[PDB]
């Protein structure tokens, strides 16, 4: 009943997720270890946020009567301290986004707009993650890494 | 520095075998979900869950201990076709969870790592209720017939 | 001081409260095993007011100057099944209301009328009991086995 | 599923737990008798506690895939007055505690690391009672035991 | 109409009632005169239920079309100690509660059933009353006289 | 009566508890002098916990019949500036946390598994001490002690 | 920066709140585990008190530029009755007293008024506790050691 090209897509996006799931949760622990305690919570908020997206992805691969895969998991990009893991995040989501556009293409073409309308909305949100890494690594520039991470050792 | 080298490797083995249960146990509940078998959906769902608190937990002693979490390999998923095989693949995975466990607080005990042992008991006791909450299921399709198991499934609540 | 065969009597009556306490309270934890959730807890409750009718037994018999037995415990009939753990509690019904017949007619006898009214209130719920379990026995021809114990999974 | 022996070891703990709770709820209906309601309603607690005890017991094994003994009941060591009441509960708690200590040895050997841990809050909690126990008993030189007992008659 | 005999028995409960109340109210005011509120509010709870129990007797008396008599008052027997005060009461009480067996026996014998029933309510708090008094005594002995008053001089 | 061996390590124990209080809490009075508030409420929270261990392993000892000593205190490790009160505190807790393992594997060997369930969960907290110790030291580094030091100052 | 012999006397004060924070709570949790809750209570609360005072010490020795001592602990009085425990607090607050009278003199001398006042409050707090060890001792004669001990078994 779905376009089998729709489903790949779909698996591929799912794919991507996953590994985003695992980094961002090690990511968030990572810096709860080091006591840069907002940053966890801000990542661990990250990671939830990933989560839900596999869900409505492994919904709607399941109606379209596809197979999901949570086989398959890619590689972590895991970085070894503050600054280089919001640089491994966003090269994650640079990555997650260029196949959304690709997967957004393919739904159109073959008229599964229901499809597109979610790659939609998760692209929306990982574009407001760009966001926020772009914005983060702009401030270690900005008021000094020091003060960035002291900036981000208590809880909000 | 701090941890022993095989508590933390014990660890990521557990850790693993969460990795892989969080999978297993979300497909499983979302293709109950697709076939309206809700009450086990959503059973199933608090399952995987359950296992993804636990992940955390080891994530955060394997840290305190100074190694370093394993979440990049993911072994294999045991996914069943129809209700019955489900509830069994979740049930061979917690057989092997659980042996596991057993060997991993065997090491605690003797290096004397007593805190992490008490965190695998806890969660040993939490696997040992859902083998129980697997089996019971199992005997209840046996004794209602499998129409009224999946019947009974339709609706949540 | 009480009549020396009416504290036997209420001995007699305490044993038979003392089977079913057990038989009742096993047959509740086998059920729940099962998954069998809402026989299990109506099985609970039964055990919890067998208990109650054994203290309200060993209160009037301490009261009547006699030594409450809890010492002698008495053949546990316990089932395999849901149709035989049911046909045991009725089993164990009918031989304690019985044993409950015996010692009011020996109340009445010898005048002790309060000890024959706390065993007819102790009889009433007995017969309640069996009404539930003949009731059980009977759902169980009319819905067949399967639907029975379905109907008793969730509590 | 379970290691036989630590069926039979559970068997033989809940076997324990069958004692106290008979042994305890007539030592409270004694006490209730006599106007000492305040040891009354401290046994009748420590009564529903090891019924609490045996519940986890039953379950614990009826998941091992054994049979709960319900029907061997051991002796009752009943006592006369407060002291030999006393010292009795805490005779039946000394063992107790024995025979959980071996029972945990035996789980820890086969790796039953949750039947381990269900009779180690078991231990926990006989030893606080043995803590009560002992302590009353110290009571009783103290203060007397006209005083000990006067200070029980009141709940 | 009432059976006469009938009538004649609750008649002669009633006269057991109306000394049972006089004798617990003077007991009761003697104890709060010595500054024993406990036993003068024990009492006074007492002297309450017997009041209670007279006015159901009354009532039942003359829907029988008796002639209730509250003219004809027996022997008050007032102790001059709390030791012997409370025999006094429980000396009333064995012969109010013979006195209770007999008439029922009646009752049951001219089929008087809802007679029957009031006076086994009335012989069930007699009996507790009984209790209440035989464990008193009982706590003298065991606690000591003097602890034994000291525990009832607060409320 | 206790293993007198384990009534040793107890009081061990118990001694390195007493250490901790007194120098967590002239650190944490020494922490708010200078006006660093912050970590002057975290190392009183730390002193109080410290207390309550003590508490704990004090009434263990006597019910296990041995003598709590209060009387030997220890070395003090007192820092003069905030990084070494920090390594201090890390220094004592290393060996705090050895010294609770030996004593629970001596608990294990002698059967006393209440009192190693104690001592487990004292070394759970002490350990999480730990991980509170080596984060702050670890955030000296990573945000450089000025700017640490100006995280601390208000609560 | 305080005058020297000021943060000696203030120095020696703490000395003596360190002895009787220990000694005060040992008491009270041998106390509680003979039962005798009340006391144990009462006993708690007053090693809170000085724990409390200890606090305040701390705080204006290091105001004054002094270095707190918590490293010397005298030597703890324990009794092994209640009566012998009574005592032995007395016996140090009968010292901690006259060593306060000597540092107020000092403190008044030096003009350093505040730590005068701070002294004064704590010697008013050690006065009250006079009191109440003083009037305990003298209500084991007036009531005898068995209903003083009675007395203090519930809180
Ligand atoms: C590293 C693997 C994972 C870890 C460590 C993890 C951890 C967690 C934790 C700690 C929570 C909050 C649980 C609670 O306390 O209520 C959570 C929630 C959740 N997880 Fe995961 N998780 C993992 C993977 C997954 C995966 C693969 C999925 C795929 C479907 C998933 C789906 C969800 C959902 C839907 C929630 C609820 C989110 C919400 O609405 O709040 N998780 N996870
Ligand atoms: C196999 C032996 C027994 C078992 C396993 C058992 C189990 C239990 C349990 C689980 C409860 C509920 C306690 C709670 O959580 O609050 C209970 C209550 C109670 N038991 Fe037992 N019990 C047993 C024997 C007895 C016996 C022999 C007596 C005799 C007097 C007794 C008298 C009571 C009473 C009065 C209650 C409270 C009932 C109420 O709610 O009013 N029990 N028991
Ligand atoms: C220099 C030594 C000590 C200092 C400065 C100190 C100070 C304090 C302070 C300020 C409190 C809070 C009291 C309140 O606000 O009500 C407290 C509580 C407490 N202290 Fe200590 N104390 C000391 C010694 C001890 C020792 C040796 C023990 C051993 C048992 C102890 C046991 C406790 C307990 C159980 C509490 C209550 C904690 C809770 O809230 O649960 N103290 N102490
Ligand atoms: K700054
Ligand atoms: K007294």
């Amino acid at each position: 009943k779905g376009d089998k090209k729709v489903i790949q897509h779909l698996n591929k996006i799912l794919g991507n997720e996953l590994i985003a799931i695992n980094q961002y949760f090690l990511h968030s622990r990572m810096w709860n270890d080091w006591g840069l305690k907002r940053l966890g919570a801000h990542e661990y908020h990250e990671s939830i946020d990933e989560m839900k997206h596999a869900d409505k992805l492994i919904e709607r691969i399941l109606f379209l009567e596809g197979l999901p895969n949570l086989q398959d998991l890619g590689k972590l990009l895991i970085g070894e301290n503050t600054q280089e893991m919001l640089q491994c995040d966003l090269n994650l989501e640079l990555k997650a986004t260029k196949d959304l556009r690709e997967a957004i293409v393919h739904c159109e073409q073959v008229h599964d707009y229901v499809s597109r309308d979610l790659l939609k909305d998760i692209l929306e949100s990982e574009e407001e993650h760009i966001d926020y890494l772009e914005t983060q690594l702009g401030l270690i520039q900005k008021v000094g890494l020091e003060n960035y991470l002291q900036s981000h050792m208590h809880e909000d």
